[PDB]
């Protein structure tokens, strides 16, 4: 039972626990049989959840958010737990340690996390090797690209070019983890290097007008989709000072929802919208889809719910579609 695994893991430092889980996931990824075994217990397939988006086949709309598999080394095991797709990364051009530890904290009663990890990854060269070790994969795989911490904001566009150039032969889409005057050149540069879908991922703490400016520049430069949101630093909760990083999980549900309503209001008919932040159950996921989200992502609820996360949410989602009159998730994406 996962409750016993959680009691053990939650008694450990949160990053230590994550590394013990990554070690097991990397080991399981070596065995396609054990992955097919995992999928038979925790997978869930339903044609009502299938969609084709930007040339790509998503068998369900529920993806694993970036930051869980930063180095593209356990994708096969994670797919076996039922996600419709995975986003690996954030990957940087060169390896990078990230911020000083401790940098991950749990707020267990609130089913939330707080992190200031800062792009710890082994670099794109190794990340492409690790992707290739077990490729091809049974779902789409996104590659989340970032800028190395030291790369000066002058030759910073040239850093997104180097990491994207190193990842050109892996993955099915790219996410850029993000000034309105720079987003146009980023996606213009990127459009000339690959034909694969391009997404902008935004924080949830932008002023709405400032948010509409940034996003609109991205679309007009050729961005194909917007991912909202990353973690928040607005909720000044007493038990989570700001020096411990951004909040994820259920403490993010409300602001992520609010940000996404505004995003959809301005951009639903002009871009693919992906909702992230504090999705833990099928009702919330179904609300995001009805608000305008073609796809979803989860990080924190995977910690708190465990391997049954996907089939729980997806089974319930099917019943919501059927208790609403939709023959598939494609009809539900409407206002
Ligand atoms: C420990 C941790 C590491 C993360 N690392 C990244 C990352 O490397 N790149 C990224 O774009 N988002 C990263 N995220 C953000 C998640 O992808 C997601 O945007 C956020 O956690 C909100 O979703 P959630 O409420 O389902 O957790 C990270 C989140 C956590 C908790």
């Amino acid at each position: 039972l996962y409750p016993l695994v959680k009691k053990y893991l939650f008694s450990l430092d949160a990053e230590d626990a994550h590394e013990k889980v990554c070690k097991i996931l990397r080991t399981l990824s070596k065995s396609s049989f054990l992955c097919s075994l995992i999928h038979s217990q925790w997978g869930y397939k339903n044609p009502k959840l299938e969609n084709e988006i930007l040339g790509l086949n998503f068998p369900n709309p529920l993806g694993l958010a970036a930051g869980f598999d930063k180095n593209a080394s356990m994708l096969r095991a994670l797919i076996a737990f039922g996600f419709g797709y995975l986003e690996a990364g954030t990957l940087t051009n060169e390896a990078q340690v990230g911020n000083e530890r401790p940098r991950l904290f749990r707020h267990i009663e609130e089913e939330s996390l707080q992190n200031a990890m800062g792009f710890n990854n082994y670099g794109a060269v190794l990340g492409a090797r690790s992707f290739n070790r077990f490729a091809p994969y049974k779902t789409p795989i996104g590659i989340n690209l970032g800028k190395n911490k030291h790369i000066e904001q002058a030759h910073a566009l040239e850093d997104y070019k180097a990491v994207l150039n190193q990842c050109l032969n892996i993955g099915d889409y790219y996410t850029f983890n993000l000034n309105k005057a720079f987003v146009n050149e980023l996606f213009c540069m990127a459009k000339e290097m690959t034909h694969k879908p391009l997404f902008l991922k935004i924080a949830p703490d932008l002023e709405i007008d400032d948010m509409l400016e940034i996003v609109n520049s991205a679309i007009e430069a050729g961005a194909h989709g917007i991912i909202a949101t990353n973690t928040t630093i607005d909720k000044s909760l007493v038990f989570a000072p700001k020096e411990m990083g951004g909040l994820s999980g259920k403490c993010l549900t409300k602001k992520s929802r609010e940000v996404f309503k505004e995003l959809a209001k301005a951009f639903f008919n002009k871009s693919v919208l992906v909702s992230v932040g504090g999705i833990s159950d099928a009702k919330e996921a179904y609300e995001r889809i009805k608000m305008g989200a073609s796809l979803l992502q989860i990080y924190s609820a995977f910690i708190y719910n465990g391997p049954n996360l996907c089939q729980n949410i997806l089974k319930d989602l099917v019943k919501l579609l059927q208790k609403d009159g939709f023959l598939s998730v494609k009809e539900a994406i409407g206002a």
